C-alpha cells in the first residue's frame, strides 16, 4: 500500500495520528472550521451535547444565506467574494505504507460520530528541515499561483452539513453557553477550545484571517464559571 497523507484542523491538531513520520503546517483555503458538529460521545453527553469542530466548505456557504453572513461577520476578507478567501489553519501527517491502515481504522473509529473521509488540497508552510528531508517530494508538487506554496492533495475527516450530528448554523451565544459547560468522557468541552485554539497560536505560521475561533475563546471564557449552580 502507499502511505497517506491525513488533514488535522480540530483535536488531531494536538493529539495526532500515532506511528507519522512528517507534521507540515497546512493553510487550508476554501473552507471555515466552525464548532457546528455536536458531540455525544467524546466532549459532552446525549443528556447535554457538546460542541466540536468542522469543516464547511466555500461551495455549502454559498448555499445558504446564513452560512454567508456567519462567514462575513468574522473574516478580514468580508465580504468573501472567492474560495481562496476563506483561510483555515491545520496540519498534515504522513502515515507510511506499514502503518497506515491500522492508522487509518484507529481514525476512523475516532471520528466514528458523523465525520466522513474526504481528499483536499492545503498549501504547506515548511521549514527548512522540511525542505531538507522531504525536497524532492515538495519539488513535484504544483506552485499555487498566487500564493507560491507547494500544494499537497491530503485526506481529511468532515462533518458535512448533512450528517446527523451537525447542528449548523449556530451563533456564537448558543454555541459558547454548550462549550463553556459540556463535558464528555474524553474530558471538558472547554479543554478541547482551550487547547486547539493553543496549538494554533503556538505554531510558528505567521501573518501573510477568520477571527471566529478567536471570538468563540473569548466568548466561552465570559460565559464560564457563571452557571446557575
Amino acid at each position: 500500500n502507499s502511505g497517506i497523507w491525513v488533514l488535522g484542523y480540530g483535536s488531531l491538531i494536538y493529539k495526532p495520528p500515532s506511528h507519522y513520520t512528517h507534521r507540515i503546517p497546512a493553510i487550508i483555503h476554501g473552507f471555515a472550521r466552525r464548532f457546528w458538529q455536536m458531540s455525544t460521545d467524546h466532549r459532552g453527553t446525549p443528556a447535554n451535547p457538546g460542541r466540536v469542530a468542522t469543516l464547511i466548505p466555500y461551495e455549502d456557504i454559498i448555499r445558504q444565506t446564513a452560512f454567508l453572513k456567519n462567514v462575513n461577520m468574522y473574516s478580514e476578507s468580508a465580504p468573501i467574494q472567492d474560495p481562496d478567501d476563506l483561510v483555515t489553519i491545520g496540519v498534515v501527517y504522513y502515515i507510511p505504507p506499514e502503518h497506515a491502515q491500522e492508522v487509518r481504522e484507529y481514525l476512523n473509529v475516532r471520528e466514528q460520530n458523523g465525520y466522513t473521509l474526504h481528499e483536499v488540497e492545503v498549501h504547506l508552510e515548511t521549514n527548512r528541515e522540511h525542505e531538507a528531508e522531504l525536497g524532492e517530494m515538495l519539488e513535484q508538487l504544483p506552485r499555487h499561483n498566487k500564493s507560491g506554496k507547494r500544494v499537497l492533495l491530503t485526506s481529511v475527516y468532515i462533518g458535512t452539513i448533512d450528517n446527523e450530528a451537525f447542528v449548523g448554523p449556530e451563533t456564537m451565544d448558543e454555541t459558547a453557553k454548550v462549550i463553556a459547560v459540556s463535558h464528555g468522557p474524553s474530558g471538558s468541552n472547554y479543554e478541547y477550545l482551550a487547547k486547539l485554539e493553543q496549538a494554533l497560536a503556538q505554531m510558528p505560521i505567521m501573518k501573510e484571517t477568520d477571527h471566529y475561533l478567536t471570538a468563540l475563546l473569548e466568548t466561552v471564557n465570559k460565559y464560564r464559571h457563571h452557571h446557575h449552580h
